């Protein structure tokens, strides 16, 4: 399924992913496309920030979903 | 340097390592207390999830800070 996720610029980039892909390896895809480490990368969905050993589905992300891409500031 | 770990069952332990430890070292350390393989460990510092690649030091992680043990599901 496609989701969308909000850059730091407000770019929209989109993925492929599964339902069952936790929120670590949607991280790993946006470090592969974004250049951010996941440990520094905070993911939000619906105003509210994902951990990272949830599925996508256990959050009820759904296909065109948009997740918003924030950093860390504080480090790793 | 003295650090320690909460476990699966709440109970902390403790682990001697050195800053320049990797988390990978520490995860192997982890597992030899623990029995639990490292690609099964999720070890969560200050409340974020910690990298396999860097080291303690990278984390600002001190004497007697206390990592969380997490069971991948």
């Amino acid at each position: 399924m496609q989701i969308f996720v909000k850059t730091l610029t407000g770019k929209t980039i989109t993925l492929e992913v599964e339902p069952s892909d936790t929120i670590e390896n949607v991280k790993a895809k946006i470090q592969d496309k974004e250049g951010i480490p996941p440990d520094q990368q905070r993911l939000i969905f619906a105003g509210k920030q994902l951990e990272d050993g949830r599925t996508l589905s256990d959050y009820n992300i759904q296909k065109e979903s948009t997740l918003h891409l924030v950093l860390r500031l504080r480090g790793g």
